[PDB]
């Protein structure tokens, strides 16, 4: 379900870099749910 732009879930992750030091607690439960391997992977994968 991702009707606008906070439809988004990554939107927590991506444009929120520097706020993201204590608001990142839903991604870590949401990560295992949604795949965790997949998220582990993708990173090792693409790497910044």
């Amino acid at each position: 379900s991702s009707l606008l732009e906070k439809g988004l879930d990554g939107a927590k992750k991506a444009v929120g870099g520097l706020g993201k030091l204590g608001k990142d607690a839903v991604e870590d439960l949401e990560s295992v749910g949604k795949g965790a391997v997949h998220d582990v992977k993708d990173v090792l994968d693409s790497v910044l």
